């Protein structure tokens, strides 16, 4: 679909069989989700945000559906203002910026 | 032009007679740039996300040239680690998300 930016580019995503609202974020290198349960082991990772660096839990090869498009990749879990879909998953769903 | 997301979508903008590199961020409500001087009055604002919050100065009615497109909008100036072009100006250049 084509998404204009007058409002926040929020879409429905599905992970672990659960529907969630998330933000299509082109300025985010990685996908960062609010505290939730994910299977497997996780690795430690640092991501730099507007106010500084934080620790997050990295889960790799996670299945997630973004606005109807299925993807499989790295998902980071930590304190975040909103569920963020970063470039690693936007590329998987073929999302591009246009003007 | 169509911009893919394999890398951060970085463009050159022209503001206040200065050329800067910036990140087109659909996840940012506002345009926030590193410390710089801007004409006119300003009001203090607080913005947050990953890492927390930072205080910035809000300047309204500021002209900016993005990818050759002359847009007018609000610009926040503060200790951000990266120059960010937010939705308030992305809309003015007709930037959309597609997949
Ligand atoms: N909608 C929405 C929304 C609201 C509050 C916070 C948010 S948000 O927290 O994702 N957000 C917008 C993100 O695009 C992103 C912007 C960024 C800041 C510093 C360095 C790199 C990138 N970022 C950090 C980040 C980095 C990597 C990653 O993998 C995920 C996230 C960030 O700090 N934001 C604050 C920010 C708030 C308001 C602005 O005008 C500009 C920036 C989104």
């Amino acid at each position: 679909p084509q998404i204009t930016l007058w409002q926040r580019p929020l879409v429905t995503i599905k992970i672990g069989g659960q529907l969630k609202e998330a933000l299509l974020d082109t300025g985010a290198d990685d996908t960062v989700l609010e505290e939730m349960s994910l299977p497997g082991r996780w690795k430690p990772k640092m991501i730099g945000g507007i106010g500084g660096f934080i620790k997050v839990r990295q889960y790799d090869q996670i299945l997630i559906e973004i606005c109807g498009h299925k993807a499989i990749g790295t998902v980071l879990v930590g304190p975040t203002p909103v569920n963020i879909i970063g470039r690693n998953l936007l590329t998987q769903i073929g999302c591009t910026l246009n003007f």
